[PDB]
């Protein structure tokens, strides 16, 4: 679980969405794994704007945050899951990581602020959902 928490908005994977995410919907798309709902409280993460391939994320099931070397966002096939048959998924950079089920919605970091939110995991990989071209999260 995790989400982000910029400006007005909260971030989380799609597939973790709660009720009240829905009832207060910005934005979602299943093609990347992503979900937008309005927030009362304003909050304080900053989203990175740069083509950073190095960061940080972190791992629920380490209680870790791990350095890693990323791919840029790219059209991925994705195992089916409970949440999702086979498929494409857009906007998803992969690293040598560990992921499993539980470790959705931790934030993949660089210097320039939250990169992503992870979405995809097995095989000794970790898939992050990129939010860097969402320019609008900076705003209303
Ligand atoms: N964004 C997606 O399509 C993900 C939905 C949840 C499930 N996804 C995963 O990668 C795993 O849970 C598969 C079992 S091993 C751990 C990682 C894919
Ligand atoms: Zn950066």
């Amino acid at each position: 679980s995790g989400a982000i928490y910029v400006g007005n908005y909260r971030v989380v994977n799609r597939h973790l969405a709660t009720h009240n995410d829905w009832a207060n919907l910005v934005w979602e798309d299943s093609s990347r794994d992503l979900l937008v709902s309005s927030t009362t409280a304003q909050g304080c993460d900053t989203i990175a704007r740069c083509d950073c391939q190095t960061g940080v994320y972190y791992c629920s099931s380490r209680r870790k945050h791990y350095p890693v070397s990323f791919s840029k966002p790219s059209l991925i096939f994705v195992e089916a899951s409970e949440y999702y048959p086979a498929r494409y998924q857009s906007h998803l950079m992969l690293a040598v990581g560990h992921s499993e089920p539980g470790d959705c919605g931790g934030i993949l970091r660089c210097q320039h602020g939250v990169v992503g939110i992870v979405s995809t995991g097995g095989n000794g990989l970790v898939g992050f959902a990129d939010v860097r071209d969402l320019l609008w999260l900076d705003e209303e």
